[PDB]
């Protein structure tokens, strides 16, 4: 986009490796992101520091959005790097100006806000709905079909930490060991480890 | 102001009480804008059990969701509480608006962030507490909007075990054994007519 293009110029760009922490959650919001390259988990946590993750963000994604619209709001979530990641950060108010010159910009924000609240939504439901069974299961299938995928033989090839499906279901490690195990007993899937073969 | 000129570009209709606004699954071409009066946005497992994502009120927009990408359904059914007095635009038209004055998709936008906030808390209650807890957040979140009343004890609140259940995902009779419990426990009463929430 020379859309894109233009709002990147206004920005500054800056590097963070694997693992650091964008956005803390309760900071005082005053800075929108973009991700220009790498990918972030967005979390939050338990009273006793369990983690969920809300969403993955990749290339192309805004971050920092929600404190845009009214003074005085703090990040509502956490943000790490999943890989490193190259970002492009505005104060709220530089973006405040681009959006009056070419409110295309907005749009583009907003359309991310718009696909994030179906998905969080969809969420809501799959947790108030599903059982753990069914939501590792939903998750398997899912990672399958991401990007980063490898194919294989029987179907796709997926790596994830039993922390990590989790953090994504809402259930411990011991849980999704216990689960995955199931799964493969009904021939589902195969674990060796952090290596998951979904069968097609 | 803004407000008013952007309701002279709309067609205005009322809906009774309980009549559904939105259908999840429709295709999305139309915005909607509550002038007056209460509705509720939910979901449905495939029992046909509703899960309430939302009560939206007087200046909030509705059908927002499909605005930004063409061929979409609507995620969610929207449901009349109350009777509504409701403004309705195309997309099209909204999209004309936008480029006069941005304000309204600043306006339109902070309430989808608001209401991402609010669905993502959703989805850390039901990863991270049981029933019992998650009826208690859900007290102290309706203690805490602005139609709560300021009481001896706390805060008084106005709300049936039939919508708490759908909020929570629970069963009306469940709600009212654990509102009991609540209550032996010194944290709220709730054998009057309506609830107060202790400490609040
Ligand atoms: N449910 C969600 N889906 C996708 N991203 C989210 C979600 N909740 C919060 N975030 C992102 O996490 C960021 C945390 O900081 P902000 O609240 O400023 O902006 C937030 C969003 O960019
Ligand atoms: N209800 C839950 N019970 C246990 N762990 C949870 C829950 N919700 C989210 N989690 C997170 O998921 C993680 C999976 O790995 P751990 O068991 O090390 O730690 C777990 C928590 O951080
Ligand atoms: N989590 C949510 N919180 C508040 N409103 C929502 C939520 N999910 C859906 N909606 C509203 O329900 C409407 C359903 O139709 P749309 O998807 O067009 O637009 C949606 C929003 O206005």
């Amino acid at each position: 986009d020379p859309t894109l293009e233009w709002f990147l110029s206004h920005c500054h760009i800056h590097k963070y490796p694997s693992k650091s922490t964008l956005i803390h959650q309760g900071e005082k919001a005053e800075t929108l992101y973009y991700i220009v390259k790498g990918s972030v988990a967005v979390l939050i946590k338990d009273e006793e520091g369990k983690e969920m993750i809300l969403s993955y963000l990749n290339q192309g994604d805004f971050i920092g959005e929600l404190g845009l619209f009214e003074e005085g709001q703090e990040r509502s979530a956490w943000v790490r790097a999943k890989t490193a990641c190259e970002v492009a950060e505005i104060s709220y108010k530089k973006f405040r100006q681009l959006i009056q010159v070419n409110p295309d910009i907005l749009m583009r924000l907003s359309a991310q806000m718009a696909r994030r609240l179906q998905v969080t939504s969809e969420k809501v439901g799959n947790l108030a709905f599903l059982d753990v069974t069914g939501r590792i299961a939903q998750t398997l299938l899912n990672l399958a079909k991401q990007p980063d995928a490898m194919t294989h033989p029987d179907g796709m090839q997926i790596k994830i930490t039993r922390q990590e499906i989790g953090q994504i279901v809402g259930c411990s490690r011991e849980t999704v060991g216990r689960i995955l195990k199931m799964l493969e007993d009904q021939n589902l899937i195969s674990a060796h480890g952090k290596t998951i073969v979904v069968y097609g």
